């Protein structure tokens, strides 16, 4: 149920359109974003930010 979006290094966050548009930006927990736009998925099993 993992999603897909982008993450920002500068803002070290993970932005993506939740499966229902509910979720949203999610700090790039661990391994800060590589570069703005960096694709990332939102694991709906824990709530991390695969970036």
């Amino acid at each position: 149920a993992t999603y897909n979006g982008k993450c920002y290094k500068k803002d070290n966050i993970c932005k993506y359109k939740a499966q229902s548009g509910k979720t949203a930006i999610c700090k790039c927990y661990v391994k800060k974003c590589p570069r703005d736009g960096a694709k990332c998925e939102f694991d709906s099993y824990k709530g991390k930010c695969y970036c």
